[PDB]
C-alpha cells in the first residue's frame, strides 16, 4: 500500500509541477502566452 | 493512517484533474475562455 | 515512511490550494489579473 501511495503522490507532484509552470506563464505573459 | 492518506490522495487527484481542465481552457482559449 | 507522506501530500494541498487562486483570479478576472 505504501508504496503504490508514494507512486501517486510522486504523479501528483509531477502534475503539479507542470500546472506551476503554465499558470506562471499565463499570469506573467511569458513568450506572450 | 494509510486509508485516511488515501482519501488526501484521492482528493487531490480530482482537484488536480480539475485545475487541468480550467488551465487547459486558458491556454486553448476554449469557448472564449 | 507513512509520516513522511502525510508532509508530502500536505505540500501537495498548499500547492494546490495557491493554484486554485491564481486559476480562479485568470478565469474571473479578479482585480484585472
Amino acid at each position: 500500500e505504501v508504496e503504490a501511495l508514494e507512486k501517486k503522490v510522486a504523479a501528483l507532484e509531477l502534475k503539479v509541477q507542470a500546472l506551476e509552470k503554465k499558470v506562471e506563464a499565463l499570469e506573467h505573459g511569458w513568450d506572450g502566452r
